[PDB]
């Protein structure tokens, strides 16, 4: 059951320590989701480099919604009647649906259009907002993150014709400063040293970001979609129909806004039929389309969530990442690195270009374990030119089905093509080669 | 007085130089704010990695205030009467304090509250700005940075029974680019070769920042609020109150933007009462609250300023950055590294996350030299599971008391919880553990 | 005519592999835009670090131009005439030049300049909009990119008194994750493994591109102005006069927005004279102003470009990026890695601050090759304290004359200054300097 997981083939640098006035170190480069194995000269030590995560700071937080918008409109012929003037429809909410908004609007200097000809009539409106199916989100200000990597350290025993699982703690290490060390095992003979070369490959942008929420206000994956700031109020964006402390939805700025967004006129005055839009975007019916969340879109995002409840930070799991770099240090002792082989039964898959202009390579090896080379050719002939060159890794220790994303440059274009993977170390005769067929999504 | 710093415990490796048709390195990763020692077999040569900075270039710079604001409004009952006319008040500056800044506005189709029931009357204001306690900014748009390291060389002598520095240096090299190579001491036998891994761990975003002026123009530590790029003319955003060639305050395209703005109604009339507010952030009385600077709201900067008074580079002093590579070279002769030892007497300190939901724990080390290796721990009890682990740097050759801030994985939610520090190499035996109390300030 | 590049002077790390439980690797950092060197005990095996891209993918475009206007406005004295309503000029197009565009106002409440003095004049106007010079340019928003290096392997044979290639092959290798590893030669016995410390020194922020289009939609370099989103309409930025599936241009919600941005009053009514402008940035005349393309005003970038037809990947090429961490692997058999001499004759240059404030020493030496070691002085005196160290690389084998941009640090302000320049491993007798000048364009 608990078995070591896939040992990886790794170079090892001998470091030596400075001298203190009154030691060996082993060092190496990690790659997210593999591990490496070691025996001190017996238990077999393994470190796995579990996951990478950014620690984003929420800095703004408000609740919003989706409107739903009804404008009711009324005319009037005579511009000196007692009905509709700017003092009952200009800059004022409509007189007292319990969860509605309604802000008015007032349009003098109407053509007569079933009046007399010497009259100027005026049209006044109420425009109505409700929470379109009662959907809540919270939008969030992310901002620069610190980095962390999580590290699973596992000793194994092989006993009674099995492997037995000795030792086992997570490990974290914050990643944006200098070394952070610590102890390694239970009996604190051994220490592991992580060391960034830099900032992980991949970073979410400082701004607007949202998702959406239940009735408990429990979150869930992060999106991003054009959102104003909490001191922002641009109707071409999501978050201007806001919740307030009280579960009401409110127009920010309504009563002085409305003017701005409301555009009617009048179509015949005495039949009381009229023209009416809102110039905004995010609102129903018609004008919300919801984009998907960034983990979804995002190959490199494994994950995009507010961490807890207390709504501080939001953490961004990381399905690719760099390196990191391993110094392991400790009576007079040596350690000894292994490896395990590397092995693929076959392969299957497809170059796909998705609806956000990914270039991917979807991959399924089968009965695959450790480090698989792969070459990606020019047309769809095995020995035509290589365009590009790729790694994929397999952390089963046994050999086993897994499906992968595999990015790729842009010379690699429209059309089938030949791929041949490659375990490591095997001979040439040993690749598997297919014909893989391109699909391109268009752009949405 | 002038001593050695702490030298780092620090793991080298050897590396053979390329061989001339027609020599080894010592190589090493170095902290920042961390020092590396060794002697040339004496003088002991130190290596102190004393900033990491980012110098962005300045692509745009105005001068703006935060206007205090009064509208002054009269009302006239008969809308054909020569006061108060769309020629007077629509798009056009009041006629002519020498500081302030006037704009009129104009509103017809008003109710004949105080008039006969037959009159349509019209509003006209005066819309008057003046700088708000003579408040002066400097707008500077930011761009990607180039990035450098400063080392400081110093090679100590002891003689006489104390330690003398024999030679002192500081060394600037770019980062972003390769290897920047150079001589080392004054007799020109070693050189320092710096190699950066990647991107410095943090960096200012592009985009707009802004310094408080006094009354020479002299900036002061960089701030970040929405503020509008020169030619943005968002009223939701800070700059849009600008100083021209003169020292006067205009609205950004007032004339034009005051109807948009300025939003009026009659009250009543006769008695000359009237509705009116600006559809506006920035300004006073009652719609400005100004940010703290940079440095005090981001524990990774230590310092954002702007360079010099010709105003063509800002450069941001990171408190927090990744390790730099390091390679050593130069008669037949051999380099030896040392290494202090690292202590702690005793420690204090709490767990925050403060108004900005930065996760930190505020620590205090006593009588603390070198490499202090921490755990947190799952609850208050000492033998409670640890959550998370680092490190902390102590650069003072003998005892110093220290305070730093160590940021914390979101894991360590609320509560009080107890944390071990050890120095390196120590027993856990001489490990100083205390129960750490837990303060969150609310968002703002 | 075919020769091995400058073989660079490269320290090198013998790392011991893993053991199989059924092998040595020579570690080293290579620079962009240089070459490393060796032999295998014959060949003369060259890899040379060619290009370092970001392949950005395209998640929106839009094709857009800009308008040139002209608003023509008519005068009515009596506010009851049929001449000039709401109906016929209030949110509707001109009634139906095959390529213009036009939208209708309607100003009422006017000053009866003209007329009789009981009139409520009333101003109507068409606002014409066509593509100035008929510019094309394509909007895409560019996202988070994936990372490729290119090197250049080849292979040299010395052969009749010369240098003969034996094998020459273009690698792609993606920079974002773990190790890529694949075969460099033809025989399959030598291995590239690439490691990135982490992400590409420099990096195109996620936003807003452009590219003027020719008459078959093909796209050039890219610029950077502010410039709406598919889903933006604000008129202080590019991007709101848009073409639509046919080649005709649009303003983006025209025949609502058209009130928002025309401001109009009436001079003289009778005289039909009249006070016109538009409330709005990029049209013409006198309101446009093209910025140059990214590649020209950023040092870092050498280009960026859209990759082909298909217009899904934007392309940013770097002329500045930080080294490649290199594991070559493999009969027993050792790696030999040589270097060639580096040497200087002269050079000279200017220290500039550009119009974007790019602080730059413009360099041009001669007769040089290999590592060149610079040293910035305090003023003029060859003998004043070193400001600032660099190397610069020139990867021609052979002496040539080659010109470089070396970013300066803001120390190096203002006012002539001596430079010296030195060969790699030259004695300081061999040293050049010379008195360079200083030139600051002013912030444009
Ligand atoms: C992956 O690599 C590790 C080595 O890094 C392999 O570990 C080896 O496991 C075998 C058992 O599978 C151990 O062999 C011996 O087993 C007999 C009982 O059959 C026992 O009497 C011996 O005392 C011994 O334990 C061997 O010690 C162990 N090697 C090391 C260096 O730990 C593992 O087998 C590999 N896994 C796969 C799936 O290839
Ligand atoms: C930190 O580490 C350095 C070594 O890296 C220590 O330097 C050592 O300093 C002592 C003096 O404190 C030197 O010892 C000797 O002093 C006597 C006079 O008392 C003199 O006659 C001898 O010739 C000799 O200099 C010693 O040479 C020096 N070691 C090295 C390798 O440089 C330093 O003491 C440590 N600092 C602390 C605070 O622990
Ligand atoms: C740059 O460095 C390389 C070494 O890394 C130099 O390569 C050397 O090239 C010479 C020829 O220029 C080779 O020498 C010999 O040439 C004679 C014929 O004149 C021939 O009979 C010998 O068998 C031999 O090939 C030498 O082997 C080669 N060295 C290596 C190690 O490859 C190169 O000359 C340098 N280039 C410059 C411009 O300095
Ligand atoms: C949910 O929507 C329904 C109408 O569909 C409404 O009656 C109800 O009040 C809404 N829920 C809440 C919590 O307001
Ligand atoms: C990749 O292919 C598998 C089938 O092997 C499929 O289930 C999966 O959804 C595909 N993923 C993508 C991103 O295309
Ligand atoms: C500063 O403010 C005062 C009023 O408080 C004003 O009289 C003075 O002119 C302002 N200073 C300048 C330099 O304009
Ligand atoms: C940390 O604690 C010290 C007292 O030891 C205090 O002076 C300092 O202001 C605190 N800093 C922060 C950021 O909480
Ligand atoms: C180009 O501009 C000219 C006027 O200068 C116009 O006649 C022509 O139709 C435009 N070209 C296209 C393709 O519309
Ligand atoms: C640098 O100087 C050369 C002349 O040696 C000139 O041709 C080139 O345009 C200059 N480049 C810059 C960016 O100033």
């Amino acid at each position: 059951r608990a078995e070591p997981p896939h040992c990886s083939k790794t170079p090892i640098v001998r470091a030596q320590t400075s001298q203190n006035a009154m030691g060996m170190q082993m060092q190496f480069s990690i790659g997210l989701h593999t591990a490496v194995c070691f025996r001190l000269y017996s238990l077999l030590h393994t470190i796995r480099l579990e996951k990478l995560e950014h620690h984003h700071p929420i800095t703004q937080r408000y609740t919003f919604g989706i409107p739903e918008v009804h404008a009711s409109c009324i005319c009037e012929c005579d511009a000196t009647s007692s009905t509709c003037t700017a003092e009952s429809h200009q800059f004022t909410a409509c007189p007292e649906d319990e969860t509605s908004s309604c802000y008015r609007t007032f349009f003098p200097n109407q053509t007569p259009i079933g009046c007399s000809e010497d009259d100027i009539p005026k049209l006044c409106c109420d425009v109505r907002f409700k929470p379109y199916k009662n959907m809540t989100f919270l939008a969030v200000k992310l901002e620069q993150p610190t980095t962390y990597a999580t590290f699973v350290y596992a000793a194994y025993d092989f006993v009674n014709g099995y492997w037995v699982e000795k030792d086992k703690t997570k490990i974290r290490s914050q990643l944006d400063g200098g070394t952070q060390d610590r102890h390694l095992d239970q009996k604190r003979r051994i220490s592991l040293a992580v060391t960034a070369g830099a900032r992980a490959s991949h970073q979410l942008e400082t701004g607007m970001y949202f998702s959406r929420t239940s009735n408990g206000g429990e979150t869930e994956e992060l999106r991003m979609q054009p959102l104003n700031e909490i001191t922002d109020n641009n109707f071409d964006r999501l978050g201007w129909y806001r919740m307030d402390d009280s579960g009401h939805f409110h127009v920010n700025n309504g009563v002085v806004k409305m003017e701005e967004i409301h555009k009617a006129k009048v179509k015949n005055c005495k039949e009381q039929t009229y023209k009416s839009i809102l110039s905004a975007n995010h609102y129903m019916p018609g004008h919300f389309n919801l984009t998907r969340p960034l983990e979804v879109i995002k190959p490199w995002i494994q994950s995009a969530r507010i961490f807890d409840s207390s709504l501080r930070q939001a953490v961004v799991t990381h399905a690719e990442g760099t390196n990191l770099q391993i110094s392991i240090h400790l009576e007079s002792q040596n350690l000894v690195f292994f490896h395990n082989a590397s092995r693929i039964r076959d392969f299957s898959g497809s170059i796909i270009v998705d609806s956000k202009s990914n270039r991917l390579f979807n991959l399924t090896v089968y009965e695959a374990s450790g480090k698989i080379d792969g070459s990606v050719k020019m047309s769809t002939g095995f020995g035509s030119d290589t365009i590009h060159t790729f790694t994929a890794y397999v952390s089963d220790l046994h050999a086993s089905n897994r499906s992968m994303i595999i990015p790729l440059p842009a010379i690699v274009g429209q059309g089938a093509r030949a791929i041949c993977l490659r375990a490591d170390s095997m001979a040439d005769i040993d690749k598997i080669c297919h014909v893989i067929e391109y699909f391109e999504s268009p752009l949405f």
